[PDB]
């Protein structure tokens, strides 16, 4: 079939993982990523090769093109790990000569041919051929935000307790968990930076918010966790906020780390809570729930495009365009709220 | 029935939980404890008087009298979790009433009538008569190291893998741990602080005994890592070494704390290891075990006791007279090996 043998694409420069981490703030795309052409890949036997139409930039992104995700760079490889698009061409196994010319929300996981290039090459497993009705961006965050925001509200649903904790609470997930919270009468408590971000996570059911930078926090902290009693706690950031969150839960809080956002110092503030008070500590990884739930995820995949095709979600605060990304996509990921989209 | 009103005993000086930790080191016995003479207590309905033959000195007697433990001091009652003894007075129930008379090994718990005494309170529950033909010095020591021995060896089974890690490896709880894994053929790693210590440790039975002063620890830890893959961590120091250890150990380990002999911050080296390589960190609580394996505690209490009664098990550096105890218990607890004891 006729496809391009050529593409424009936002090429690693790093390999492999980083030997000088820098923390979570994308301050620059030039020292991580250049702008190129290159071939086109070729999908393998249970592949699919995408024409991307929208790309997501998600915390994990930003995260592996620095080399300091769970997943080696590959030099040369265009970054990216989700986006929407169309499948123009499959590798010979039947599932994923079956999906050529639907359009998919996919995940580029361990492809090593991103979605920040104008194809990129994904598992036919990790496509989700979208509702015929559903929005093209609906589709290129379809799959890593909604997904994790639904395997782990399960984690707060089978933990019983209305009250739960997250950090970094304007992030896009804590935005999905909140929501769902809201609907099943949850009680989200979480933390930020700004002030001016108050109002909109109370806007959308978060019970408290609480400003990290506020003099009294700990102080205003150990009284919402007094009244609430959470037990799970769901943190993106680490470091010695999740470490003071952490100290002020009652008795079984389990402290569940899915992002590392502060790479400062992660302190057990007190281990005698984990012998008397019985608290826990571990980590989520959405292709981890994945592996380990087989079972969970057809029902999670249905419940979130669902929730796209039938209004319950819907997602932007700047879609960039590739030819622009290198220069302009650290300007547009300072501003607060929103998610940004690199458009090829 | 005819019984002293009057006592000698080891009382405690502090009340609740001290406002300035000072470690594990007990540097000196009178700044917490003060010998004195007081009234004998009455059992209430569910409790025995115990006259007390000996009495165990733990690493969780050590961090109770410093205020430093998970339960709360009662200024003017002896300390002491745990002893052997005979018991003298029941309360009204039939469980203690039917005790009376019978030689038993006992723990405290919450009584606020410890062992450091000529007569300590316990639960009947909290009693095992020993068999007639046990010896007392197995009594004294047989339910806290014991126990936890059972109870946290069943951990490193029920994850299967041969090869464990453990701190503080010459004290002498790992010491019953080493013994019951060299009878299945499990593999203990196990952490000194004297180059003295290796020989007997690895005589009983510990496959490495690393020197965590050695220059080059965490270079010959990481090979041990490699080499062994454990999973089960059990920690009774925490701090930077137990930082170290659970950063080298391999995937989906767990790091079970149950005593914080370090009072240095317990960093998470690598938190992404909580989301990339599965770990988790937890606490064990041989008083919540029994609360939550009420049908393990039966079996673990007839093991223990059948192991003493048929020579696989059989406990001792110094017996201290309880006259002597407050000043020189301290000068025998600096001496390496071995447990000491009060003898009222
Ligand atoms: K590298
Ligand atoms: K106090």
């Amino acid at each position: 079939m006729t496809i391009p043998s050529e593409m424009k694409a936002l090429l690693l420069v790093g390999d492999g993982y980083t030997k000088t981490p820098s923390g979570s703030a994308l301050e620059a795309m030039e020292p991580y990523l250049e702008q190129g052409r290159i071939a086109v890949p070729a999908p393998g036997p249970s592949q699919v090769l995408i024409k991307v139409n929208l790309a997501s930039i998600n915390p994990s992104d930003v995260a592996f093109i620095k080399g300091q995700y769970g997943q080696p760079r590959v030099k040369g490889r265009p970054a990216g790990f989700e986006g929407v698009g169309t499948i123009v061409a499959g590798g010979d196994e039947p599932y994923a000569k079956s999906l050529v010319g639907k359009r998919v929300a996919f995940a580029t996981g361990l492809s090593n041919w991103g979605s920040w290039a104008e194809y990129a090459v994904a598992e036919a497993a990790a496509c989700i051929p979208l509702l015929d009705t559903v929005r093209d961006e609906d589709g290129a965050a379809m799959i890593v935000n909604p997904l994790t925001a639904i395997a782990m509200f399960d984690i707060v649903k089978q933990e019983g307790e209305k009250a739960f904790v997250m950090t970094a609470g304007a992030s896009q997930l804590c935005k999905l968990i909140i929501g769902l919270a809201k609907e099943e009468g949850f009680r989200p408590i979480v933390t930020v930076r700004r002030d001016e971000q108050i109002a909109l996570l109370k806007d959308i059911g978060a019970a408290h918010v609480l400003n990290e930078k506020a003099p009294d926090f700990e102080a205003t902290l150990r009284e919402v966790m007094k009244a609430e009693q959470p037990r799970i706690f769901l943190d993106a950031v680490t470091g010695p906020l999740a470490s003071a969150i952490f100290n002020a839960m009652p008795k079984r809080a389990r402290w569940i780390i899915y992002g590392r956002l502060d790479p400062d110092a992660t302190v057990i503030r007190e281990p005698g809570q984990l012998i008397f008070q019985h608290k826990h500590i571990e980590g989520f990884w959405l292709s981890e729930w994945m592996r380990q739930f087989k079972e969970r995820r057809g029902p999670a995949i249905l419940e979130a495009q669902k929730r796209f095709s039938d209004g319950r979600w819907s997602t932007v605060t700047a879609v960039v365009p590739l030819a622009e990304a290198i220069a302009w996509v650290p300007a547009e990921l300072t501003k607060p709220n929103g998610k940004v989209f690199i458009r090829p």
